[PDB]
């Protein structure tokens, strides 16, 4: 066995002892991880609904954690207040479990958070969830697949952690990890190319048909989120979720699912956009919002950002 | 805890009951779910090369078991001969650790096997390992993902099985699958959109404007194949793997690849074709042969088929 | 001769003066009737395929009446999509011939066809002709037997029309009929008394050892699904075809063969049902979807749901 | 000047080419036109009964329109059955002059329509004005407002229409409005607090003190149904006319005053119920039935739903 263990907790706790944390921070993310972990071992047996088990595990835990005073899930429809003997400095937005839907063909699903710290000194309220991306201090998602992944955005860049099932420590794996500047996979749901914009339909045709005579891009789609985001920011290329008539300003939510993928894409050294502007310059109006994605290696959706505005003909 | 667990042993035990089998293919289960187990293990911790780890692992709990003759991996250049004091009655086929590639991104890898009775009465030797699919006495596969799979196919329908990992046995989760009959989903790399015959482009076509005006189906393809075929075999659809440029013939393997896959699809009441014929009924030339393969819901194969002979002007 | 002809036109045009029709469903049941005395004919000499020569036959003269928009044929994968030129308001669903496999024993096969106006103000698609029975604005068939006949459905009654083929115009024969209370015939094919549920074994019971010792039913099957059905509409009974093994969700199609036959049977003042629901209420998600049916005089098929609900123990 | 203008009748005529209508709901609407015209004028001026007047008058332009057989006002004990020679297939509800109480403080008063198409063969009769309001083909009402409009919801959407008064003409003004998810403008008159049921004065409560400590919904009650539900359409939220004790089953009458505007509502993306089920899916027993009604934004009416079970504890 390693007598000296790199836990996540270790990591956050040095990263804390820089600016000086109260510690808030580390409670927040050990009883994350608490919920994560009993999470993983739900869906490692579901088989032999979770998403209103997930929701209440996360509450609670995050709660307990008295580092939050305003909870915003994809499972709520109002903003939740923390009681006051439980209240801490921070907002969190989160979907407890995302891919929800094709989770029986084992596509890897997983929790998305986003962080925020309050800024008002007043009573907490849903305007404090109302804060732009680029607000965020920290961010991450965990992904519950052949190994339970924790991928995190301080400040200071993105780490990814693997889930030790032996100790059940989140051990880190990958320091300070940087998305390739292009890739050759492009991610998409191709089906809806009835739906498509010019930009976006010849954005994809320049991948199948290169103009400079170059191998074609391989085509990789997942179906869930955490999965296609996870590959992107590892391998590298760009993953697209535009608007189209079902969903005529995007299908996923600002909050807590784009803005927390755009804060670890950029501190990754990607981009994330919405063909006008990026993600995390957004300012909320509602807690539920959408928001139209364009994300990946930097060389790929500039690429993708020019055939926007060829097209935009402002 | 529960009284009475419906274990895999306990369910091939009983199979083997009526065709009165000697036990051999339980204890070729058995020794098969052992190497399984473990590689599920390597890979919930490979992080915190895997291909040559597994198919070592694979080949000496099959030599154990006391049930086999003849080995074929897609990891060695020529079949096994199993020796005579361990030989036994079976030729199994296996694909050890497929998606081994796309690995890191977490996309659902794992492992392939198909398995024959020997017919000659003389010494084994490769010829054992080269009949047609529609040979196999049983076929299946297991998908390291959020949870570890075993989807079995047996002469009486397949069965999905799901590791618990708390006792270390696979539990019978879903008894005798059948694919829907007509499926939403289609599934293929569209980035070679260059290569792709008239059929396939046709028939793509036909699936972003349906021609009845009906919804159009939606695309998905996660990079690999033992992910993409369980997606399918679960919530319908079809899968498709044709030639092209860089493969003139398919990339995938026949043997201990495509037949596997083929036999599971037509016990779950799908269908297995290379445009021309069936994948189970090729006769094998060479143990690793490759083969195209257009599979899923029979709805759907059939549909593609149409336009498949409508561009074979025979 | 008589001076006054009692066609079936003559009698569609009244009816429609009513409602104030624009007069296509004059034209669709013109066209229709051309294609039902063609087959009668190509029938009564077909011995010194018909199929497909029928499903282009009512295919045709459907589209040349300006009447519709949508056709579902039992012959057909997918639905027909009318071309905008020949484009009318009607969704028709068909069995163009049906008992066309013991065809050869002249046991009466027929024709079916159920009538749907369309409602959505979009382009025509598969959905307009997904609507429930009881959505029906005119429902019949052929019975191609002794004598050709037509029995007709409006919404005021169901009139049998008999092919006078001196002058080939269907003459109104019966005005308005209505099945009796309680018949004295059940119908359904005993060979499967194997796969049949309990309730279907008790009341079939019932009819051979009656427990208030009055006479038995006596028994009647042709084979053909419109023979069987003209039967009971005529002298009354019950006519069953419930799941088995073979067809563990009816062998009868919804669409163009249940549908069309349980809204003549309430038009008849008689009933159809799956034993847990009328089949005009289902609303269905395939075209080609199947249904288990009872159909009948009122006083059985209720006398058939008491047992069904007595085993249901919901 | 224009030289194409966008008129109603164009509107409807266009609309109505989709379906193949025999442009009798054209000669219904622009026969309806016309005494909104007179009455918008009769309005304007009358100062330097009404009631009556336009009662009268909207009889007389229906009857004209050879467009229906049967039409049921809210000033009328009984149905009227249209004579023979000017009768025609719909049915119509209305209420002429609503608003008619509190007229002379300028508060926008209205008329309200909604249109049926007869099903029965035989002689019409007030049962053909008894159908569910979901069996509508169209609905709408005129404000008589700073202008006058006439807001129409038939089977693809809602428009809003402005009345020109220099050509006597309403023009499309806004296509295929949409309701807001969620308001913040609450409707109904809180000086009958003493008989609210304990739901909705909870509902009130969360409306006033937001317990997610967001900015409390506003309040707006004219005292005219057209114009609450006016606005409500138009910047979204709810509106509110339940039951109390000078009426313990709503004040608002069902079929021309609830239904209509419950359609409008629906096709806007809205809601409209009682508490315990939608107002569409009412069956009327007498053409003055009363509803109690809920009706706004999908986001408000749900939330009231939950806090109406909370105490339904059924
Ligand atoms: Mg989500
Ligand atoms: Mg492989
Ligand atoms: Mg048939
Ligand atoms: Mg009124």
């Amino acid at each position: 066995f390693d007598t000296d263990i790199s836990t996540m907790t270790r990591f956050v706790m040095e990263e804390g002892r820089k600016a000086g944390g109260t510690g808030e921070m580390t409670q927040l993310l050990n009883s994350l991880c608490t919920a994560v972990k009993a999470i993983s071992t739900a869906v490692r047996k579901a088989g032999i609904k979770l998403d209103v088990l997930s929701n209440d595990l996360v509450m609670n835990m995050l709660k307990s954690s008295f580092a939050t005073c305003v909870l915003v899930s994809e499972e709520d429809k109002n903003a939740i207040i923390v009681e006051p003997e439980k209240r801490g400095k921070y907002v969190v937005c989160f979907d407890p479990l995302d891919g929800s839907s094709n989770i029986d063909c084992l596509v890897s699903i997983g929790t998305i958070f986003g962080i925020y710290r309050k800024k008002s000194t007043d009573e907490p309220s849903t305007k404090d969830a109302l804060q732009p991306g680029r607000n965020l201090v920290a961010a991450g998602y965990a992904l519950y697949g052949s190994a339970t992944m924790l991928v995190l955005a301080g400040g200071s860049g993105v780490n990814s952690f693997m889930l030790d099932p032996a100790i059940g420590e989140f051990i880190l794996v990958d320091k300070n990890v940087k998305i390739k500047k292009k890739g050759n996979i492009y991610s998409l749901n191709e089906g809806y190319a009835k739906d498509f914009d010019p930009a976006v339909t010849e954005y994809i045709q320049k991948k199948k048909f290169p103009p400079d005579n170059s191998s074609p891009y391989g085509a990789r789609y997942v179906g869930s989120m955490v999965a296609d985001v996870h590959r992107t920011l590892v391998y590298g290329g760009i993953f697209l979720y535009p608007a189209n008539k079902k969903s005529p300003d995007g299908k996923l939510r600002l909050l807590y699912e784009c803005n927390p993928m755009a804060f670890i894409m950029e501190k990754a050294g990607g981009m994330a956009t919405t063909g006008k502007e990026a993600i995390l310059d957004i300012v909320p109006t509602d807690i539920h919002q959408r928001a139209p994605v364009i994300l990946g290696s930097p060389d790929d959706v500039q690429e993708f950002l020019e055939i926007y505005k060829k097209h935009a003909v402002k």
